[PDB]
């Protein structure tokens, strides 16, 4: 029973996936957005890589297979490679450390301004050590924090 609070935040997911407002998820818009997050990948992942989310393998993504695909997730094991890239996806120092500058770096080429405030905040307001900073550690405090 998914609570509404919860099916609007991901509202707002899909208006940062779908630019083009179409209804349904592209391989197309997939790779261009992945593209620009400084990531580069193959022809045969991007394409696979809606299968993952295309149970149907209608060759789009709709809001009930969406969200299915992050609820799942919870609703099932998961794999700490995911954690790794995603993290270290941000991390284009490759020391796998994200400052609240290098965040404000990346999540700002999304396309979105941010506030410093926020963002400071955020890193801040989640770092259980306050050090300004998140580490590798922390992210599993999230998951490992009830
Ligand atoms: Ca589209
Ligand atoms: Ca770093
Ligand atoms: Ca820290
Ligand atoms: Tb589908």
């Amino acid at each position: 029973q998914l609570t509404e609070e919860q099916i609007a935040e991901f509202k707002e997911a899909f208006s940062l996936f779908d630019k083009d407002g179409d209804g349904t998820i592209t391989t197309k818009e997939l790779g261009t957005v992945m593209r620009s997050l400084g990531q580069n990948p193959t022809e045969a992942e991007l394409q696979d890589m809606i299968n993952e989310v295309d149970a149907d393998g209608d060759g789009t993504i709709d809001f009930p297979e969406f969200l299915t695909m992050m609820a799942r997730k919870m609703k099932d094991t998961d794999s700490e490679e995911e954690i790794r890239e995603a993290f270290r996806v941000f991390d284009k120092d490759g020391n796998g450390y994200i400052s609240a500058a290098e965040l404000r770096h990346v999540m700002t080429n999304l396309g979105e301004k941010l506030t410093d405030e926020e963002v400071d905040e955020m890193i801040r307001e989640a770092d259980i050590d306050g050090d300004g900073q998140v580490n590798y550690e922390e992210f599993v405090q999230m998951m490992t924090a009830k």
